């Protein structure tokens, strides 16, 4: 499976996080049948690791009141391993850890702000006399006495890591002490858990980087080799630095960072010389990670770049690239927002060979990002990071950061009154007052500007089978034609026939092709692309048929993916349609799209759909074998379907029970989806209009319409009129005939 | 609150300047109230603080005849706290201020010009003799005695900075004299004051660079980062520098000034080592503010930039900018005119991600930077600023401060008689003569030509409705269509329909459609960009459909905004109407307006209308959902309808009462509002045309008409003709028809 590597495994040494009821820093408690199965005797040093590379020392006891899947934990050794309550670490034994021989520690500036006493006496010797507490270079831990309980962070050891605090071992904590900056930085560093809406990047990135170095001998066994290059590739702001930070944090190799501009700010010769350093100092330290952030600055394309200096450094990164010999277990890994403005030679064989895209995240993603983004943050309960989600089409991570940092910032300007520059201090109501309200967030909505917008959209459709009404026969003829394939490969093996690849519906506008083409991309859980007739002009306008191959590469790179090219007529009518333009039935984008088809033919898992309301003027070559060779009519809705639609349409909409959509469907007897949509909209409309005016009403008279009613969709069937004549349904029946036989008893 | 952080507070410290009875250079008097409520004892050393980083000290006194919210204050003091009155200052007490060792004064050149004696036994000595005064240094303090009263400037106080002169208090003015030209520079500093209608753009610069600097607790509080990086924009002479200039003069922080010229001027190596040596410089003085002026001139796009050591300073920005750990309370801020000409990679996250718009003032804030530029000139009482103001359009305060040199100049010039070049001096009548009289403004005016006029305009539209006659029903629907949402979301929302975003006006010509767009964005106080159908022909004959983008992303800058396309069907005529070309109803410039609307649909305080005169020829997808969708049609107006537009178009005309605009609305049965315009203008103009005829009668014979009459229309009505046919009016008739039912009871 896709995401199997980031599953974490069901085994005896997870514990869940759990609160202690009388444990010490030095202790954690574990139920009978876990040391039992862990084999541990009680009193026994054990070695806890959590996230974020961080390991912990404590003495393992018995608690009757403890489960069997969790350990109890108190705060402090919490705060150690970095982990909240519910959160899962590892317990294994830690065998011959000796005494300590000298241990030097310091404390924290605000525990020991105001503190003019000896540290030692005062805390430290309580604290550690006739106890044998084992600790870790760099741990926190907490200690009462004098007037106030003063945090220490152990920064040495002797022996190293891990030491008893035996009563000859001396202890001693004369330094600068450590600030809180330095503590604050440490226990906000990014971790896996820090990135949203990346679950399928993150599993690869395990996959090709942490997996191979971690067991080369898993893929010697199996005689492959690694990939040794990744480059990280996505729009600006979707995290990839974020991503090599967590990397960076969270992985067991050496890890050394290079930067574009780092390289690119120095003197010829001294970027050559500090690249050439890094990569020795990962091939020294093996297994190693090189991260590359922003390729793009150190390595343009050769021949368009001008620069002696700057070709040179490209080579260099080319030559140092091939140097390694795969027994180096050095992966060398890139980001940029640029791929195509990488040279296209660090993009062979033995070089950044593989590529994560790291793309616009969905509404789920972007839930994940506004959670992550929000878990520090005071918000008050009528903040709905799904609502925000759902509003934030277009935001990518850095989008989501600067939408929450605005609503924060409106927060403040709502506390504006109390709050003065000239003063040298805020008062303490205010502080625990700020919060981060529901408004805050829809003024911060309203102000945000996304970078994204632009980029396809490449997703799973929300449209479902409930969304369409009636064309029943075209969902199952859809289904058959999209799944039967996937689903039953063998049956078309065995019958010998290659199944079509290509579907394109006609029809009268408004009846639902879009719908139905995204309904059969949820339906298989693949990802859709919509090419619009607005693109297709826009290409046609600016002679710029070489865009078209871009679309389907995206289509590549998406798969399983549904392609649709809606309105396939518009360059036909803007050619003026039958008898518009002297030549007949032939343009640049559409013969694009037909070599384009011709070479995406050989791709099993992308399924192209096209729509058109003109099936006469398309052109026929791409109805041939291995293009949209089949045919599907959309026709108007009968009376059933309009019932469907109407009720479709009005899900949504609290419409009284009195009001009868049947006898809707049966008097709109030529009327299109768009049209029924139409008249509900209108409808709805004059129910506002009716309820503000009922508002507004009593609001005057102190100084109603709960649902929408039949005298509402009267008043809607007024404007309401039939967008297809019976010209146009008939041209559509000539089309669908021009499209007794039995063998002899 | 947008503007909540301009807010300065009612507070008790706070006081407003007020003349002194009897107060000397060393006492500010208060009300007895004042001091019981600041708990002030009489005698006390106060410190008062002003504008411009201004502070001083004064003894507090009691005055019953002194207001509770008045500080009594002499001219001196007012000066060195840069203050005049009716400003507010700020007063608190000033604890342990001590007896000074050593003070050093100087005195001012003019004041001292002419004087030989010994300084300090005719001025000082008397003045600090048993009088225990407190002063702070830099200091400027008015002396008696003599033959004339001299100033002198507290260079040096030991202890610093206050310090109070005791008997045993050294004193001594031995040094080079303090320069006029050193004071007034010092007096005329730039502050906030000095920048004329940018009150959006200070308040958003407070709230992200002098907020998170002042109190970065209170944004660690709520977790959240503030950004690091601001970068002004806009047009040049817009004030960028002259607020950097305010920023560094009334900032706490420290302030590096780095300019682009600066920078690019030196040798390679030594840029980069400026470079690095400002943002160390600022580090090392936290908090600190770094203004990169002319940022373009550093940092140009890279691949677009052919030097090695450009690049080379582009990457050292970059990696500088990157340096900075967000602990290090240092804000790089940035001002460009040219924000398309930046380097991408330096408007990323953690970089310049936060821009201001330092755009074209409108009338009001002209008019506020020709008050700002104005109020140390000499100027007389004819000089109207409002009229000035009002027509300046395409100004910046740039070109306000150069037509007000030019008024100057041509002051000087109706003096010129009076004044020798070889004349070695100037009468002192020409001196106290010189005036700035309001022909100086407008011959300035006439020869002025501005550099903002080819700028698109977003601004508020002066156009209200008692501008628009008749159309009431269009009135209400309109503002029904704009308001309802934004007024009664929750009503919206609960009935599950999605307000349409766009509306068409289609009609008639001059019948009011532009009107009605910048009066319903006028009563929105929406921000109004017009899109004429000369600018869409322009983007059409030139094949520049790039430039359409850009119009949208105006719009989204200037949210809440009304995006308005006049004469949609500029484009159709100019390809020949109906029939004019064998393509049909699609063309590259609206094709991209197409894609931009769909762009735009998640933006929801943008508002897009279109009108055409010819609907019939305009593109039918432009009317499709998430397009606009809604269309009113506006026609010609009925009598009652004349009328209002006749009393609408007169109001600014002085018009005989005996004249009856309804015998001219009933005979003018099919004309427009623009053809009813030009019956009044014809009326004026042949007004005006007798009156000048008049008077040059009467100028004649020394050698009337303060109306418009019923002759006057009569003879207007000569050659007024109706601009609209019926043919015209039926098509429009039947594009409406084209736009019974009940249920069963
Ligand atoms: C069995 C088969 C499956 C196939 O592909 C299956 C498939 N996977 N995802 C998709 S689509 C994607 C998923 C949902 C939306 C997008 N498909 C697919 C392909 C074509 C039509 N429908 C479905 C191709 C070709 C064949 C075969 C049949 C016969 C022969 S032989 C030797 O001439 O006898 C050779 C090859
Ligand atoms: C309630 C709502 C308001 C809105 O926007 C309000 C708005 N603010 N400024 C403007 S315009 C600007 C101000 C004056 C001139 C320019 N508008 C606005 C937008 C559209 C039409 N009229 C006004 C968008 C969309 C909605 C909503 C309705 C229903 C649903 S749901 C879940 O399907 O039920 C979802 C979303
Ligand atoms: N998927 C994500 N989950 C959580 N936070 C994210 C995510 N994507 C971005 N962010 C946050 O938004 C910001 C994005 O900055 P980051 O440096 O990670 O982006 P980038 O794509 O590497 O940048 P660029 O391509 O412009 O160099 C960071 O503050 C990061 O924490
Ligand atoms: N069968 C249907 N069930 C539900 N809604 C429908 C149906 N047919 C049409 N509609 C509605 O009509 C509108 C447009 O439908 P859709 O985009 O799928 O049509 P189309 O055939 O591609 O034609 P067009 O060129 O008008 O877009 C939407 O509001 C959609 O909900
Ligand atoms: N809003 C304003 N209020 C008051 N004075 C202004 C304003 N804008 C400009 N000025 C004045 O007009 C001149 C504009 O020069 P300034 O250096 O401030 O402009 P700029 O926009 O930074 O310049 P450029 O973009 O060409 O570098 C100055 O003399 C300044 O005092
Ligand atoms: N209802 C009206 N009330 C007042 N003035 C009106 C009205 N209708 C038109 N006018 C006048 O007609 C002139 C042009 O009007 P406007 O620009 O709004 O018309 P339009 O429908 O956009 O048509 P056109 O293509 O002629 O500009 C202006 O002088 C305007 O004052
Ligand atoms: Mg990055
Ligand atoms: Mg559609
Ligand atoms: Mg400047
Ligand atoms: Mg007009």
């Amino acid at each position: 499976l896709s995401t199997a590597i980031l599953k974490q495994k069901n085994r005896p040494n997870r514990l869940i996080v759990d609160e202690a009821i009388n444990e010490d820093n030095s202790v954690v408690s574990l139920s009978q049948p876990k040391m039992d199965e862990l084999q541990l005797f009680r009193g026994d040093t054990v070695l806890l690791k959590g996230k974020k590379r961080r390991e912990a020392v404590c003495i393992v006891l018995s608690d009757d009141t403890c489960s069997d899947e969790k350990i109890r934990m108190n705060r402090v050794v919490r705060n150690n391993l970095r982990v909240r309550l519910g959160d899962v670490i590892s317990i294994q034994p830690c065998p011959d850890v000796k005494y300590g021989k000298r241990i030097h520690v310091l404390p924290i500036d605000d525990t020991v702000e105001g503190i003019t006493g000896n540290l030692f006496e005062v805390y430290l010797k309580p604290y550690f006399l006739e106890a044998y507490r084992p600790i870790r270079k760099g741990d926190i831990f907490l200690v009462r006495g004098g007037m106030r309980a003063v945090e220490f962070k152990v920064v040495e050891t002797d022996p190293s890591p891990y030491c008893i605090v035996a009563p000859d071992t001396v202890i001693h904590c004369e330094g600068e002490p450590i600030k809180r900056e330095d503590e604050e930085e440490s226990l906000n560093e990014v971790g896996y858990d820090d990135i949203g809406g990346c679950r399928k990047q993150l599993a690869q990135i395990k996959e090709m980087v942490e997996l191979p170095l971690r067991h080369p001998a898993l893929f010697k066994e199996i005689g492959v080799k690694p990939p040794r290059g990744i480059l990280l590739y996505g729009p600006p702001g979707t995290g990839k630095t974020l991503i090599a930070r967590a990397v960076a944090n969270e992985t067991g190799a050496f890890f050394f960072l290079i930067n574009g501009p780092e390289i690119m700010s120095k003197l010829a010769g001294e970027s050559e010389s500090n690249l050439r350093k890094a990569f020795e100092e990962a091939e020294k330290n093996a297994p190693a990670i090189i991260f590359i952030d922003e390729l793009d600055a150190i390595a343009p394309k050769r021949e368009k770049t001008h620069g002696e200096v700057e070709r040179r450094i490209v080579s260099q990164l080319l030559t140092l690239m091939d140097g390694l010999k795969q027994r180096a277990h050095v992966i060398v890994m890139a980001a940029t927002n640029r791929p195509n403005s990488i040279d296209p030679a660090l993009r062979r064989f033995g070089r950044f060979d593989r590529e994560v895209d790291i793309g616009i995240p969905d509404a789920t993603g972007r839930l994940e990002i506004l959670q992550i983004h929000t878990k520090n943050m005071k918000l008050a309960d009528d903040v709905d990071l799904e609502q925000v989600a759902n509003e934030t089409h277009g935001h990518v991570g850095a989008d989501l950061a600067a939408l929450c940092s605005e609503a924060a910032l409106q927060a403040i300007r709502k506390k504006m009154d109390l709050i003065d520059l000239e003063d040298e201090t805020i008062d303490a109501e205010v502080m625990n007052s700020l919060a981060v309200t529901m408004d805050d967030f829809r003024w911060a909505l309203s102000q945000s500007n996304p970078s994204a917008l632009r980029e396809t959209v490449v997703e799973v459709p929300q449209v479902t089978w409930e969304d369409i009404g009636g064309l029943e026969d075209v969902k199952r003829e859809l289904q058959e034609l999209v799944q039967y394939p996937v689903e039953h490969p063998d049956k078309f093996l065995k019958f010998g026939m290659t199944p079509s690849k290509g579907v394109l519906f006609y029809g009268p506008p408004g009846c639902g092709k879009t719908l139905l083409a995204k309904a059969i991309a949820n339906e298989c859980q693949a990802n859709f692309i919509s090419i619009k007739g607005p693109e297709l002009l826009t290409m046609w306008f600016g002679e710029s048929e070489a865009n078209v191959r871009e679309i389907f590469d995206k289509a590549r790179q998406a798969a399983p993916c549904v392609l649709f090219f809606d309105q396939l007529d518009s360059i036909a009518k803007a050619r003026g349609g039958n008898i518009g333009d002297g030549g007949g039935a032939a343009d640049r984008v559409i013969n694009q799209i037909l070599t384009e088809m011709d070479g995406m033919s050989t791709k099993k898992n992308v399924f192209i759909i096209g729509a058109t309301n003109r099936p006469d003027i398309i052109d026929p070559a791409i109805l041939r074998p291995g293009r949209l060779d089949q045919l599907i009519y959309i026709p108007l809705p009968d009376e059933k379907s309009r019932v469907a639609i109407l009720k479709a349409n009005l899900r949504k909409s609290p419409v009284a029970k009195d009001v009868d959509l049947e006898f809707l469907a049966k008097m709109t007897n030529g009327f299109s989806g768009a049209d029924l949509t139409e008249i509900c909209q209108r409808a709805c409309k004059l129910a506002i209009r009716e309820s503000i005016e009922s508002e507004i009403r009593r609001e005057r008279e102190r100084q109603p319409v709960p649902e929408i009613r039949r005298d509402h969709f009267e008043e809607a069937m007024r404007f309401a009129r039939r967008s297809v004549s019976d010209n146009d349904i008939r041209k559509y029946e000539m089309f669908a005939q021009t499209l007794s036989f039995r063998f002899p008893s």
